[PDB]
């Protein structure tokens, strides 16, 4: 549901975040 | 506070600025 | 809506694809 | 084919080789 797909876009953005810090 | 559709922007975004860096930096 | 949100991750797995292959 | 939620795990996946993929480089 819209719950979960939230969710794992919260996880896509955390990663997003550690990738760009990590240039 | 961020939709779904906001969120999904972000994400092509950070993409788009991976993207220039890893090509740019390959140079 | 449901439409939107697939096409927003086919340009966001587009994008993956071209990163991973610029490793 | 693939649903909203493959599609989000297929990121996730995606995002996870990268992420190792940059910290192993930087080494």
């Amino acid at each position: 549901d819209v719950e979960s797909v939230n969710q794992k876009l919260d996880d896509v953005i955390a990663a997003l975040a550690r990738i760009e810090a990590d240039r």
